[PDB]
């Protein structure tokens, strides 16, 4: 019935998922009570039996090893609370730095068409339609991050430069192949072989993994699309490098802020 024991209780169930459980703690518990993780600071009190086993549930859960931010509703991403579900990757402070270098593109060149391949939540192409000018086309396989991505741009206010299609890579942008000036992506680049069958997993698949080498995305996608005139900029795995070199040939890599290659860049752009 006292709220801040439930919370030192829950903190400890949460332990072995987490290194911060009074937090993870202190957010289910502001997202059950519909309050503010500003406004838990009220030194007795505010807790109802329903609510109480609610927020036990959602321990349990997380216990589990299941996402917070599905518990949650939100995912915070470039300074925007985008909405996400099971059912959808959650946005990695990571790519934070994709969007950063291709707002810097787009203030150098002038660029006014973006593309955003395998948008999920909306993360990337909502983002920097937020922040820049662009008018940007997005796509995913998924019918749910299509839904979301553009639930998140009407939550942002951009759905008038912000368009989602469902399909694979650009498919469903023929039409507009020509006019795109600047391509991005954070596609599912990891082994399948990095996952053990015996450990869980709650993110959608597809989302994840690249075949065996982790590469099947850029393989298909180099192999299929001309980027003369474009600038292509990606998220990659680590160890990445020396394989990606053999597929697009004229790539250059780019660290990340902890000194390690997180992105290809490939400027075809003319004078």
């Amino acid at each position: 019935r006292k709220i801040w024991s439930l919370i030192r209780d829950c903190s400890g169930k949460l332990e072995g998922v987490t290194e911060t459980s009074v937090l993870e703690v202190l957010l289910i518990v502001s997202r059950v009570l519909g309050i503010r993780k500003e406004d838990l600071f009220l030194k007795d009190l505010g807790v109802s039996p329903t609510e109480e086993k609610r927020i036990l549930e959602l321990v349990e859960k997380r216990a589990s090893g299941y996402p917070l931010h599905y518990i949650l509703g939100e995912k915070e991403f470039m300074g925007l609370s985008f909405l996400v579900e099971e059912g959808v990757f959650v946005p990695r402070p990571e790519t934070e730095e994709l969007v950063e270098l291709a707002l810097e593109l787009i203030r150098k060149y002038g660029i006014k068409t973006v593309a955003d391949i395998g948008t999920g939540s909306g993360a990337i192409g909502v983002s920097v339609a937020k922040f820049s000018d662009a008018i940007v086309f997005a796509t995913d396989v998924s019918s749910k991050a299509v839904e979301i991505a553009r639930k998140n741009a009407e939550r942002h206010g951009v759905s008038d430069r912000f368009f989602v299609r469902k399909g694979e890579f650009l498919e469903p942008f023929k039409e507009k192949f020509a006019s795109i000036e600047m391509i991005l992506s954070n596609p599912p680049y990891v082994k399948s072989s990095a996952h053990l069958p015996k450990d869980v997993l709650f993110e959608p698949p597809e989302a994840l993994f690249g075949g065996e080498d982790g590469l099947d995305f850029y393989r298909e996608f180099f192999g299929r699309y001309d980027t003369s005139g474009k600038i292509v900029l990606m998220e990659i795995g680590e160890d990445q490098v020396e394989e990606l070199k053999k597929i697009v040939s004229d790539t250059v890599f780019l660290k990340d802020s902890a000194g390690k290659y997180r992105f290809l860049l490939l400027n075809r752009r003319s004078s």
